[PDB]
């Protein structure tokens, strides 16, 4: 299990949980030093909880699925919740079965759906160490609504950042004051699959993409990444969606 603490949390604190966290998540292989997700992972074995306690000490459970860094559902208290998807029905015979009731979200977990469910992009919902405090808190009383900009905001400060340094330390630019996702990270997060597959389809093509990937920078300056050597590569993205999943 991994666990993080709002009280007392600095960028330190955070660096430390998110590292434990890409470190929880299993992997045999790394391709251009990048760990390379499993394509699968049978039983109780596929989820990783994350603890995580809001700044009065109060806690839920996440369930993370290890192979695409996905949230499955939480536990908050005696109830737990799980997306409307197959694959987090699917955890919910793993995780939390000892919760008293379980309920359904009403929408899967999709940025798209939970966008809809919120009723705002996640464009327009500030992220930071002060959003996952109150992510948490609202987590811990049922409203489909509000949790649905809840967990656009702990979907990002998570298993975001533990996909992408640049997240990362854009939460941790925003431990103390919250601030809407720079259009980069945004970029990124769609993108990861994407450049998962292209640095994994690189391996044998002499560090190639096969086919270039359209990023924003943290210029605002839209930019194509065609190979290994770019500083996405080397330097940013941490874990590979393995290409069995994509
Ligand atoms: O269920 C949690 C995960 O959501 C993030 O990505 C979501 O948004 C995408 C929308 O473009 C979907 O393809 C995907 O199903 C969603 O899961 C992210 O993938 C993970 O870090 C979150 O845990
Ligand atoms: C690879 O990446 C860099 C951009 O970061 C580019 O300048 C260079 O021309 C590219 N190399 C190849 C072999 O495509």
């Amino acid at each position: 299990d991994v666990s993080f603490r709002l009280s007392g949390a600095d960028p330190s604190s955070y660096g430390m949980f998110i590292k434990d966290l890409r470190n929880a998540l299993p992997h045999t292989e790394k391709v251009y030093n990048i760990p390379l997700l499993l394509p699968s992972v049978s039983g109780a074995g596929r989820y990783l909880l994350m603890h995580l306690f809001n700044y009065d000490g109060n806690t839920i459970t996440v369930a993370v699925d290890v192979t695409n860094v996905y949230i499955m559902g939480y536990l908050a208290l005696t109830t737990s919740y799980f997306f409307n998807e197959p694959a987090a029905d699917l955890a919910s015979q793993y995780v939390f079965r000892s919760a008293r009731r379980k309920i359904t979200l009403p929408y899967s977990g999709n940025y798209e759906r939970l966008q809809i469910a919120a009723g705002k992009p996640r464009e327009k919902i500030p992220i930071g160490l002060p959003a996952l405090d109150t992510a948490i808190s609202t987590l811990l009383h049922y409203d489909s609504t509000a949790a649905a900009g809840a967990l656009l905001v702990l979907i990002q400060t998570t298993a975001e950042a533990a996909r992408f340094k640049y997240i990362e330390q854009q939460i941790q630019e925003r431990a103390y004051r919250d601030e809407v996702p720079s259009s980069a990270t945004i970029s990124l997060e769609n993108s990861w699959s994407g450049l998962s597959k292209q640095i994994q389809l690189a391996q044998g093509n002499n560090g190639v993409f096969r086919t270039p990937t359209v990023l924003v920078d943290s210029k605002g300056n839209r930019v194509q990444i065609t190979n290994v050597t770019s500083n996405v590569v080397t330097s940013n993205i941490q874990l590979l969606l393995n290409t069995k999943n994509i």
